[PDB]
């Protein structure tokens, strides 16, 4: 169980480019994970990000969206000043490789300090756009 939490991986890019999209994968299934806020920037170090260049993403315009079980779905396109082998960090708020979680809402944190670490759970990649 993590609904009503907030979660954010880190992962390793290897493409660059001016605008990217963002795949979501429900890995973790049975249940339907219902995303409230979902947000990339870059990371300095640890749990640790930037807020002025992370982006706060949107799906069909709606900042919310649920995947089913079995389900892949897209963000919307956003610019995103992205480098071959960089570090990045997406932060999922939930509502009803490195991983953190900490309890209630944390869109908006930078150090995430007191986090945990888990061993994934919800599979996250770049893509390429129109």
């Amino acid at each position: 169980g993590l609904a009503q939490n907030t979660l954010r991986q880190i992962i390793k890019v290897s493409l660059g480019g001016k605008q990217i999209r963002m795949r979501f994968s429900n890995l973790f299934s049975d249940q339907p994970a219902v995303l409230k806020s979902v947000s990339v920037a870059n990371v300095t170090e640890a749990p640790a990000v930037d807020i002025k260049t992370q982006k706060i993403l949107s799906f069909k315009g709606s900042p919310q969206v649920t995947l089913g079980a079995d389900e892949v779905m897209y963000s919307d396109a956003f610019d995103f000043e992205l480098q071959p082998g960089q570090l990045l960090a997406i932060t999922i708020h939930y509502g009803e490789t490195t991983s953190y979680i900490l309890q209630g809402d944390h869109i908006n944190n930078e150090s995430f300090a007191g986090a945990v670490k888990t061993d994934s759970i919800m599979g996250v990649d770049i893509s390429s756009v129109k």
